[PDB]
């Protein structure tokens, strides 16, 4: 069989994880991604085979090729799937989006941080961004804090933002965000990983940190703390080779602490969209 | 004749700068500073050595050494003088004391920052300072803002402050530290370059901060702006080779642009006082 785009949604709902999917499109490669179902359930490495194509053959195709074309796709395999992001451990294999893919073209550059954010720190975040010039895409998760005064003020400067979310392309989450959701969503770009009708699962917001970070050559962080998942996601960035511009504050706080021991292990002190624009 | 501290006052107030007294002691020494001063005018290397001996010989014995006297002192020559502060360029070459001058025997540490700093700054640097369990004696400027947040802080913990002024020992500046800088004379140490009734000269302030800077192994930053004074002295100590601890605050208020701009080049961002201890170089 040909692995397709749909082939390789129809492989994620047989049970194959995404390293087991990464698995058997390597070996695809130099036979043009034609294999049999019996040497995909093998070069996948997964524990029962027999299990993985009993659920492969339950598939009903007419209601699963109805699901995965709701929204429009792209795979490792196409042209359009960007560099950086192939570059990551565990590089998502398949991802659905909404708006123009065009953006995946310019350079980008990921902004995290706390979700309880002060209005302090949404400030700093517009300060650094105005400063950017609109030469960067500014690359976020939507969620609460930070992550909100990112996109706005990206939008508000006249340039262009990417969303990548950890629902499916239906599902809102935060609740409050279904407008500029639905906004990036047609002038701009909201990727996820999930399919239609996908709930806010704890473990999908890590997961979709992975490719916030993975699509941009630098990370901007701001209010982050000592055991945060922003700070995680930059520790993660670090490792990837990516470049950690950190946004000071006050040391009374505790709000700022993670930003504080990113710049302490290496990561660039920030004050202006001119000091990330140094490095870049 | 005999170059005693006395005589290196006498050639001060002769027009002889602390830089050309340094050249005329460094050449008495194998000679045990018995220098006569025909030689002193030459060595020195002043524009019009006529001009010197003139004004040396003006000058009336019994009235300065009334006012040399009035309080104590000692000079590079002296075996009490600090070996880390004899090691800067244009180290002082003689200085007026009030107080206690074992505190020179113990570990310092340098504290500047915004004469006109916010409630934060302050809070930040009480903080610092006593994460440091007075481990280290605070060496300040008695200048309003950080320098007297970074005086009281070690005051309150139960240690020791070394205050550098610009002034006289006689003389008060700011006026309302009249207090703080009495007391410091009193129980700690109060070091200055000038002589009785001297004034709160502009030029008075960066020369006094070399002495903060050379005193000490590290240099504490807190709300220091653009071409500020804190900013100058912290580079001119990193060019010393000293450590700087930079205390970061927000980007939005212009306070600590300078602690930021000394953290891209170099100097280690400080959140606590076991931040600092851990790379203070001691001996």
């Amino acid at each position: 069989m040909k692995i397709t785009n749909y082939e390789i949604y129809k492989l994620k709902k047989s049970g194959l994880t995404n390293q087991q999917i990464l698995k058997v499109l390597e070996y695809g490669e130099n036979v043009d991604q034609e294999l049999l179902l019996g040497d995909i359930a093998d070069i996948s490495g997964c524990r029962n085979p027999a299990v993985f194509m009993e659920r492969y053959f339950q598939i009903d195709d007419a209601h699963l090729s109805k699901e995965f074309q709701k929204f429009p796709s792209f795979s490792i395999l196409d042209d359009c799937y960007p560099w950086d992001l192939s570059e990551i451990y565990d590089a998502p294999v398949l991802l659905f989006y909404k708006g123009n893919l065009d953006l995946l073209k310019f350079p980008k550059v990921a902004v995290v941080g706390s979700r309880a954010c002060s209005k302090q720190g949404a400030k700093s975040v517009e300060k650094v961004i105005q400063g950017l010039e609109n030469e960067l895409v500014i690359v976020s998760g939507l969620a609460k804090g930070i992550d909100t005064a990112a996109h706005m003020a990206a939008l508000q400067n006249g340039g262009k933002t990417i969303a990548v979310i950890g629902t499916g392309l239906d599902v809102f989450y935060p609740k409050a965000n279904k407008r500029l959701q639905d906004y990036i969503g047609n002038d701009h770009l909201v990727l996820s990983e999930y399919g239609p009708g996908e709930q806010p699962l704890k473990f999908h917001f890590p997961a979709r940190n992975r490719i916030i970070a993975g699509l941009c050559r630098g990370v901007i962080v701001a209010e982050a703390k000592m055991r945060s998942g922003s700070l995680i996601t930059c520790e993660r960035a670090m490792e990837e080779g990516r470049d950690v511009f950190a946004i000071p504050g006050s040391i009374l706080d505790g709000l700022s602490d993670g930003c504080h021991h990113l710049i302490q292990e290496g990561a660039k002190l920030v004050t202006s969209g001119q000091d990330v624009l140094a490095e870049f």
